[PDB]
């Protein structure tokens, strides 16, 4: 793309592209060696009978940074490759390539840290294909729309008004398969405040659009679906993973949704106790190469 009135602050670029303002986080790179070592350890702990998958995905700057900013942004692909190369008996899912094929579509937000749910769908699709439980067509889902979404880029750009003045449209999708969600604390105790609440879609004001998916991160969510195929998935994620969850409901009998930052148990025992068959680690590059990955060691792998 071609850019106009580009300004950098706080590691972000605010720039106009084809008449719309974007906030894009610039990337510095990283080998992800710690992350890969932690995943490898997790896999050793759960053993051969549990398939462990890795899907590290880029942020928008991998695809949409305009011409002339190459010197300010490292390759997301290179970090994703480095991680893949260091994995041992963990199945790598090429989410990067899946997204790259759909960049003409509205797969990323302009004003938020996260992809749009459409982007998450393509990544979920890549995983589900590898896992041999492919997703249904997006036309089978009920489409919902939130207008006037100004995401995290407003704060991250130190409240640049250009971001607030060019909101996204946030489009999400409700799957066709019946399910029931149960909300738990981070030590997997049923959360008594939410005993009667069983949807993964939570009503939010427009600013909270991304929090439509399970309301936030400091919890564990168990999802039981009408697809009784014996496949039981545990997802260990950062906030990018939140938007993938709706796209797994059609494909798995049970889904456990856990955040690597907020987990107060020993993950290998959690897998064993709940009969988990498949584990997905999914997060953006910044999380996998940075401090968030340490949550795998400090939270998931701590007894």
């Amino acid at each position: 793309p071609v850019g106009v009135d580009g300004v950098q602050t706080n590691g972000q670029l605010v720039v106009d592209i084809d008449g719309h303002t974007w906030g894009i986080s610039l990337y510095g790179g990283g080998d992800g060696a710690n992350y890969a070592s932690y995943l490898n350890e997790f896999k050793e702990k759960v053993g051969s009978s549990v398939n462990v998958f890795n899907m590290v995905v880029p942020t928008a700057g991998a695809y949409y940074l305009p011409e002339g900013y190459e010197k300010y942004n490292a390759s997301h692909r290179d970090s994703i490759n480095s991680i893949a190369n260091k994995l041992v008996n963990v199945i790598n899912v090429d989410g990067y390539a899946a997204l790259e094929a759909h960049t003409n579509e509205y797969i990323y937000t302009r004003t938020d840290h996260h992809w749009e749910p459409l982007g998450a769908y393509y990544a979920a699709k890549a995983f589900c294909e590898m896992a041999q439980v492919p997703v249904k067509e997006l036309s089978t889902y009920k489409t919902e729309t939130i207008e006037g979404f100004v995401g995290t880029m407003y704060a991250f750009t130190e409240y640049n008004e250009r971001i607030k003045n060019d909101p996204d449209t946030f489009t999400y999708y409700i799957p066709s398969t019946d399910y029931t969600a149960t909300y738990y604390t981070t030590d997997f105790k049923a959360d008594e405040q939410f005993t009667q609440f069983h949807s993964i879609f939570v009503d939010q004001p427009a600013s909270g659009a991304y929090s439509t998916f399970m309301g936030g991160d400091q919890k564990i969510v168990k999802i039981e679906t009408a697809n009784k195929n014996g496949r039981k998935l545990c997802i260990f994620k950062d906030s990018y993973g939140n938007a993938e969850v709706p796209f797994f409901i059609d494909s798995f009998e049970e889904i456990y949704v856990c955040d690597i930052r907020y987990f107060d148990l020993y993950a290998p025992d959690f897998i064993k106790d709940n009969g988990i068959t498949d584990v997905l680690f999914t997060m953006c590059t910044f999380s996998a190469v940075g401090e968030n990955a340490e949550g795998i060691k400090n939270n998931l792998l701590s007894k």
